[PDB]
């Protein structure tokens, strides 16, 4: 995971200084099911209104946050109040994740048991995973794995790299998909590894 730690260190170096206070404020509001506005950020963080505006613009350009058409902020750092294929029940509410990795790393980052429902990117079949006290409990199909791609400090998240990450019902099905998408580059990782990625997300938000 040296690569992941180094990815986040490079990203922090690139982001504006007030990025972490703003990202925390957004992220933990989304956790609580509450869409975020710039006025709420200004009032809560105490940051100058021009700096809030410019930081939010950058985070949105990088698709590290997602805004609906009316510009309210509804997702951040993989976590979403609006629907995706990856449904996560966490902290007594139904939220969503931007990709397969997010479904598990958010459990770790938010220190929360989760129930995950998703889909095999090849077969379309349902995938169910649960986590209890940091340990994988249910996993159906039992052979479920994740396809990931190299992380990129300049790549946008929600509509960029997150769209290239997938759940597969098995490695054999991942391989069928790969045969049909021969030019795409990536690798298989395990669900346990995805859980551990939340460590680095927590550090990033610290
Ligand atoms: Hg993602």
């Amino acid at each position: 995971k040296t690569e992941l730690k180094k990815f986040y260190e490079l990203l922090l170096a690139k982001l504006p200084k007030e990025s972490v206070p703003i990202l925390r404020t957004i992220f933990f509001s989304i956790r609580d099911g509450q869409a975020v506005t710039e006025s709420s950020l200004i009032n809560q963080t105490g940051i100058n209104t021009k700096t809030v505006q410019s930081v939010v613009k950058i985070l949105a350009q990088r698709q590290m946050i997602v805004r609906e058409a009316d510009q309210k902020i509804v997702g951040a750092l993989g976590l979403s109040i609006i629907p995706t294929t990856n449904q996560i029940h966490l902290g007594g509410r139904t939220l969503f994740a931007w990709c397969a990795i997010s479904t598990l790393e958010l459990s770790t980052a938010l220190v929360a048991d989760v129930d995950i429902h998703s889909r095999c990117a090849y077969t379309g079949e349902p995938i169910e995973v649960t986590v209890r006290n940091g340990k994988l409990a249910k996993t159906t199909p039992d052979s479920t794995v994740i396809w990931t791609v190299p992380f990129d400090s300049e790549a946008p998240w929600a509509g960029g790299t997150c769209k290239q990450i997938h759940y597969f019902s098995s490695v054999e099905h991942a391989n069928k998909w790969k045969e049909e998408h021969p030019k795409l580059q990536g690798e298989i990782m395990t669900l346990e590894q995805a859980l551990s990625f939340g460590n680095e997300l927590k550090k990033f938000l610290s």
